[PDB]
DNA sequence: ATTATGACGCT
DNA sequence: AGCGTCAT
């Protein structure tokens, strides 16, 4: 009972991104805003691959992996924007740069963790103490919460989508007991007042929208932020895990969308969430081990520990390429050629991170695929990254590889390469 | 013939 | 160190 720790000592919001590559097309070129509009990679390959779709366009069925000739079968005046080719690659460079408007917006108001090229979480514990403290007991008025969810409400004793949203709201706000400033759900209250003005930073300074999640932990965060997209935020609070479990496939829980989701649903015999509270943390570290039934116990309760690391800029730098079907690279001046691209785009994104950032790479990655390997990496090698120069790494590269040939022959590769990978790593002050 | 990345756990 | 998982 009263040592049971139950969870809700942080405040962490999850900001993600509305349809983001899209809308960095559509602040670009106002054709495109508020169209039914895709972001595809490459074109002549059924159009190219789509991997961005606006709301407006998922309303007629368009999905990112889907070819670009297909998704125009579903809604014949889709548009498209495509993702610049520079050195015979996609280069995601403009993205990158736009995710970076964002997230030094974010920065202002939290540290936050870089959680991907459109999302962060930020840790609101401390910024919601000095919130409370200003506010002096005054109750927080539902104009504060403009694009706020509260889940699982209203409930008990209309229409319109809207009506709904303020319905809940005043419920949830009617409830708060205002002069506790250690109250939990206070807490996340008023952190999502603070994110409110972090979203409202944000479309003002960039034009980009974005939606959040605000609860006490990571998983809850990011799973509240799906709830209501876009152009919203939702709470959700330790008290509404529960319900919010009670039907929650497993599956959409982060970590638990693949082979371990699986197989807790194998084993077990369940399907939801909230299911997992019948088995002790001991049956839970017997089938999925230790780590792992230790963050399942707890989770299925609402309870996650994760923390939000102090983390704004990306841990490695990569540039891939795959070479599918009759594309393959078949021949060593082929793959030369190939890996000096690849080395190219690196070396200019390692030269502009080491003027930006303060830090230099130490360690060069280098995957391949082989043809009839349906893994993603065939094999990984690395060796050491010592200067910012394209031709010593692509030649240090293929120096690496160059054994996996098993042709005879010096100038045919067999059997030819799918993919080429080469990623910069363990990065020191400079 | 999804593709291009990124984080992170295991041994 | 090199490989596998999860994500999207
Ligand atoms: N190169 C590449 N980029 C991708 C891929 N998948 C996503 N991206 C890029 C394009 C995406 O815009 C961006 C962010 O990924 P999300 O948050 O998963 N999707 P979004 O922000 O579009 O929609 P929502 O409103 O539902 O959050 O990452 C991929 O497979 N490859
Ligand atoms: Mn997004
Ligand atoms: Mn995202």
């Amino acid at each position: 009972g009263p040592h049971m720790a139950t969870g809700q000592d942080r405040v962490v919001a999850l900001v993600d991104m509305d349809c983001f590559f899209v809308q960095v097309e559509q602040r670009q070129n106002p054709h495109l805003r508020n169209k039914p509009c895709a972001v595809v990679q490459y074109k002549s390959w059924k159009g190219g691959g789509i991997i961005a779709v606006s709301y407006e366009a998922r309303a007629f069925g368009v999905t990112r992996s889907m070819w670009a000739d297909d998704a125009k079968k579903l809604c014949p005046d889709l548009l498209l924007a495509q993702v610049r080719e520079s050195r015979g690659k996609a280069n995601l460079t403009k993205y990158r740069e736009a995710s970076v408007e964002v997230m030094e917006i974010m920065s202002r108001f939290a540290v936050i963790e870089r959680a991907s090229i459109d999302e962060a979480y930020v840790d609101l514990t401390s910024a919601v103490q000095e919130r409370l403290q200003k506010l002096q007991g005054q109750p927080i008025s539902a104009d504060l919460l403009p694009s706020t969810y509260i889940e699982g409400l209203p409930q008990g004793p209309t229409v319109q989508k809207e009506g709904m949203r303020k319905q809940g709201l005043f419920q949830w706000l009617d409830s708060l007991q205002i002069d506790n400033l250690t109250s939990p759900d206070l807490q996340l209250t008023v952190g999502a007042v603070i994110v409110e003005e972090m979203r409202a930073a944000i479309e003002r300074e960039t034009g980009f929208q974005c939606s959040a999640g605000i609860s006490h932990n990571k998983v809850l965060a990011k799973l509240a932020c799906g709830l209501n997209k876009p152009n919203r935020q939702t709470l959700v609070s330790h008290g509404s895990v529960p319900q919010l479990f009670s039907q929650m496939p497993i599956r959409k829980i982060r970590s638990l969308g693949g082979k371990l989701g699986a197989s807790v649903i194998e084993i077990l015999g369940i399907e939801y969430m909230g299911e997992l509270t019948q088995f002790t943390e001991s049956q839970l570290q017997s089938h999925f081990g230790e780590k792992n039934g230790s963050w399942l116990y707890a989770m299925c309760r609402g309870i996650e520990h994760d923390p939000v690391k102090p983390r704004q800029l990306p841990k490695t730098i990569g540039c891939s390429k795959n070479f599918p079907g009759k594309t393959a690279l078949a021949t060593r001046e082929q793959v030369q050629w190939w890996l000096l691209q690849l080395a190219q785009e690196l070396e200019e994104r390692l030269t502009k991170d080491r003027n930006d950032n303060d830090r230099v790479a130490t360690q060069l990655v280098v995957s391949i695929r082989v043809q009839g390997d349906k893994r993603l990496s065939s094999l990984r090698r690395c060796c050491a990254l010592t200067r910012y120069d394209a031709h010593k790494m692509s030649h240090d590269a293929f120096t690496v590889i160059k054994n996996c040939n098993t042709s005879g022959i010096q100038t045919e590769w067999s059997p030819p390469l799918t993919m080429l990978f080469l990623c910069a790593t363990k990065f020191s002050a400079s």
